[PDB]
């Protein structure tokens, strides 16, 4: 019954991330990884820091081995109104409450925005609640030893841009192979079930000859989903009802001015039929268009993409990917687990690429270390529920980036903002597992308030130009009960504007992203 | 593309309340109101104070222009047992915790009721948690300068009896027209959609000739629901599964003793097949029967109503109204929004008449002021959810007034209390959006407790003669674990009974409702 | 119109428990109990103490009248791994927080288990959070006058093993009959509804002759469910989707060494196709096999059971019962209420036998004392909701005892642990009324935490060898955010191990269960 041996099929980031984690955190396991000899930049979340910490990986050691750079924020260019306007979702555990009204809490920024519009445009919300914003905005970095950047923790509030394949190659050479992971070179061609009615793999077939025996098979074969989707036949739920993007093209561009260009951030540039990601690495920029075939041809999207990239557009080698934008109905089916794109994928607008991967890895390590590799159907059902809940949460969050945009300038954006219904279940009599659309609507229109329970939504709807109270006369009328006054907002305004001007001056004395990497991590170029 | 111009169809309270609010709080809007030249008293909630404050309306200015009087409570005569018994739902932000046991909180009154029944009949719950109750009970009023009436704020804890048509006429002359609302006299006869697939109104037609162009059309046509219901074809969900009342008749009665009769309160008198509202105005009493055609004829209901009104019943002119007791499945459909009875209506047992109106107005003003009139489908879906949730909440609350009655003396009351199932979805496997029936049942029978989360339910089930713990031996047994004691209830009893006797004495030194109105608002 | 008179059909524990409660707490009621002359041991919860306290019943008076003994814990032998391993669910109002990390709360024991495995095996969770555990473990009892056993209250944290029939006979003679409950000897043969459309009983028929008139009819007829199930036709929802056990056999075994054997606890011994209960009474041990006919024959289950009982297995008289393992879709239908097995039943793995009974009795007493016997449809619908919610909760809790076992040694245990899907609704878009499976899965795999909201689940999954954080490196990494340290766990370990060794020494000076009963009760 017990999982004693594991066969991982696939050797990308997902394969070696799984092999490394299992080899280090589950030493009781015998592990093999099957990789086909005969066969690109990505940004991470805060979540990634937990994975790195669990594997004892120091920035100094692994970052140079995969052209990694630092990431302090996701930047949204052209998303609100399609006129080059910018807003950040900076990394942070919690909103800095330092300049908040005692009585208005999180709603303080919105009242400032109503009273003093010229001083508090949408891009000021992030600055007003998160100082990581300043590092991102002026492309600077610091370990913040003396806490001179408020409520910023370098280790945990800074994530990474990585070459995922080289990251895998690092985990392979340094963690997996040394810990006795058996590297098997071969193509998985077929499988044998245990019996007509027992749908567990008895073994999988390598090169139409060799049978690989394992207690648990892990599918790290990406969009193919060879073991979970094909062999075990698990259905695929697409996200096409709230997310229109079903295609991606990707490319590598050389740096023109490497020091200036190697940004502290993943930029997301909204286009006519989707958005383009910008991922600075040590040696190059990784960039791609996520678009909707519903609204644009492959040829038209590529002409768009090249035009958008300028001179570096013309000779850029572009690779088209068919993206499984959705999830399998289950991650763990019989004696096979989907880890990475074999299970699920959200377009990386919230740098969610590796989420499907390290979440499932940590949840697998959790169950295997529970009772020496013994697991019940109840726990596997729990694994499926936990990781299903998560990808549904994140897919709704990503959908909100489109839903609240002001853009109606193309049929794509007219669909996203004016036609698509994001709350179809909301008029029914039953409470939804995924109810953030309903709850946000209640809090904003119903109660005229934000809440720290919006962890992330607040930065997105702020950047799209929404406020908890849309007009000041509304705020005024709520003070009238207990004969209160807003005059102290004049002091919050003056004091904060002063704090901003001096915070920018201090942040300009800090090393640039490139300088920090050169001096602290690389020691070179 | 953004809402720059608005066409409101319908005058009345709803039409002019919408025109005034939009004209003042959304100055960027071009506004027109279409009213058909060829064509009553009602009570408000606390909610109404927010509306008045948003429009800067001072009591001195608007009250005399629409025969308005003050309202401190909803009074329920004849609802528990059908024997003239009375209980109040007084206005208040929160339950006054002053005489509550630290350990029993809200359940203090119930334990007093069990221990000292003669001293704590059902009508004492309201007195014990809200002092506004005393103003309502002795027909007195005060601005409470020095806070000598505990936890009462005159501005916000006092609502109003108004003539709704004259209130609209005030908003028209003083706010809407001055702020450039374009008054168009005409009958809306038809409409033209934008295209085969675009179901937005391209324009609406006036007198089968003139096309009115607007970015957004607001339906204030009342029960007709001409734009939302008829033209946009939005379905109607009736409340007939929990609320039986589908008819109203209404009348105007002259005062016999105006000073004595012009009450601080909306009285709701339960009858054989529904209930009669009493709304004191400056110059008259507004009164009507809400009834169920399922259980009584129009002529039987009218004979009932006239008998109930006494001598003034005989010559009273009575106007019969067909009430759309329910909601459209959506308020905002394409480029048309329902505001008022065009969207929804709950019989005014909880003075909820204007709720469907000022809630939707405030939620519309909120979205229009967000990004200069630009709104997403997500926000309109949010608007529909918010205002649907609210009318479902309030319709359940109103249903609870019937459900928990002791009355089984007519087939109507036998249906309300013994036959109607108010919790049909509750035995299924899924959690309901509307779960107050389920939650109250769990709190009372399951956990033997009330909660401040029952904001309002507590006054109603208290008045119907329910307690969180139905018998004292139950309370006794829960203290027995850690050898704890109730002896201090003797002191809560004596101290409170003293506080009541002296509170009535103070309240009797205050001006009467009529005196207050005469001296502070009118000057007759 | 209001409940003035009540007819209880059935005279077991359920019948007389109902008659006694109503007669004492609802004096306004006229009460009759109909019992069939030709119709001829169980453990309780803490909740039973509330019932006893409501009826003013002192241990000294009622315990000897029904061969009652004391019960401080449910013990689970052979349930984790099928190798004689034991863990307790001891009685307690709350988890004792005395040795908990301020920052880790309930997760403290789990971190100790990871750091110091040899010192904190699964059986130590109960010891670490509940001292009642020590009384149960060393078969001792005390009134704890000086609170020398932390967070233990003798009156409320000690329940009972009772002969349920003799308990009913006591309530009959001492409370019900003296309070004027009218005892009617007869077989209920039929009924007449009020009209085509009014489905209320107008009366029920006794011996095909006599009509019994009552405002409210209470069905205490057990699995028969004559009034609720048969006459009112209320459907039965079985629990076979989560609980495989559909059969029970039961027996009486004499004591070999009564002093040593008369345990402080209900033992639940997991077998090949179910589990055997051990209920010590004053004069005998009551014992039975709950099993699944799906996985084992009646003859095979009985051979199993006799073998398990040893020498006194061979001559033991065994009584086979067909158990209605489920609930009626409603308890209160028209003017008839199901109380006891007529409404619902969970196999007594969580000593839940009397739950279906005293909870419905207390909920009925609650509504009747509200407005002098007047009740609305809303209140009756509320009664149905409350008592439906409860039996669904408890049936899920009982299912968790199987679901999380390590046993795969028979097809029965392979089914319970590796095949049965306990969370079928969980992948849907709607939130479930019953979502403890979903919420426990989220708390453990999702958030790597336990919660006091698991009141009881924690003892079961702890005993099955599960931890909130499964490995220590995971704990380490979560401290790293807010620069926190675990150093102080060395002191929690040493301090607690000291407290345990001295707690065992003190508990050994206390009287044994038998000594306590002999000196205090008999």
């Amino acid at each position: 019954v017990k999982i004693e041996s594991v066969a991982i099929v696939g050797g990308g980031s997902s394969g070696w991330m799984t092999a490394a984690a299992l080899s280090k955190l589950c030493p009781q396991l015998e592990i093999a990884l099957i990789e086909d000899p005969n066969i690109v930049g990505e940004s991470t979340l805060g979540h990634f820091n937990k994975f790195l910490h669990l594997l004892d990986l120091k920035d100094e050691d692994w970052m140079p081995a995969c052209n990694a750079t630092y990431k302090n924020s996701i930047r949204f260019t052209n998303f609100r109104e399609g006129k080059g306007e910018v807003f950040e979702y900076p990394f942070g555990p919690s909103l800095d409450v330092s300049f908040f009204s005692q009585t208005d809490g999180i709603n303080t920024w919105g009242k400032l925005a109503n009273k003093y519009p010229e001083d508090f445009p949408p891009e000021t919300f992030a600055r007003f609640v998160n100082s990581n914003t300043y590092l991102a905005e002026h492309n600077r970095l610091t370990r913040n030893k003396d806490n001179k950047i408020p409520n910023f923790n370098f280790d945990w509030d800074t994530a990474y841009h990585i070459d995922a394949e080289l990251f895998g190659q690092y985990l392979k050479e340094k963690i997996a192979l040394p810990n006795g992971v058996k590297h098997i070179q071969g193509k998985v061609t077929g499988y044998q079930k245990e019996s007509p009615n027992n749908h567990n793999f008895k073994y999988i077939i390598l090169d139409q000859e060799t049978a690989i025996f394992a207690d648990l098979y892990i599918d790290c074969t990406g969009f193919k989903s060879l073991l979970l989707g094909e062999f075990m036949g698990e259905a695929f739920s697409p996200f096409s009802k709230k997310l229109a993007n079903d295609k991606a093209m990707a490319t590598r561009i050389p740096y023109e001015n490497r020091e200036e260009e190697m940004h502290n951030v993943t930029d997301c540039h909204a286009m006519k039929n989707g958005w383009v990601w910008n991922i600075p690495l040590w040696n190059r920029i990784g960039t791609g268009y996520c678009y909707s075939s519903r609204f644009v041809s492959k040829d038209d999207a590529e002409a768009e993409f090249r035009e958008h990239l300028g001179e570096r557009g013309k000779d850029a080698k572009i690779f088209h990917i068919d993206i499984g934008h959705g999830k399998r109905t289950r991650a763990w089916v019989n004696n096979c687990v989907g880890i990475g794109l074999s299970y699920g994928f959200i377009e990386p607008l919230e740098s969610t690429g590796l989420l499907t991967t390290h979440e499932n890895i940590e949840n697998l390590v959790y169950l295997i270390n529970q009772r020496d590799g013994y697991v019940t159907q109840a726990e596997r059902d729990g694994f499926n529920y936990t990781c299903d809940h998560q990808i549904d949460s994140f897919s709704d969050f990503v959908a909100m980036h489109y839903a609240y945009s002001m853009r109606t300038d193309t049929p794509y954006w007219k669909w996203c903002t004016q036609m698509c219904n994001y709350m179809p279940e909301s008029m029914g009599p039953h409470r939804q597992k995924q109810s953030t659309w309903q709850d946000l609507s209640t809090d904003t229109i119903g109660l005229n308030t934000w809440h720290i329970n919006h962890n992330g939504i607040s930065f997105i709807i702020a950047g799209h130009g929404l406020r908890p109270q849309s007009y000041d006369k509304l705020s005024e009328v709520l003070l009238k009960r207990n004969n209160e006054s807003d005059y102290y907002y004049e002091d919050i305004r003056k004091d904060w504007l002063k704090h901003y001007e001096s915070m920018v001056e201090y942040v300009k004395t800090l090393p640039t992203h490139y300088e920090f990497l050169r001096d602290e991590i690389y020691g070179s170029a």
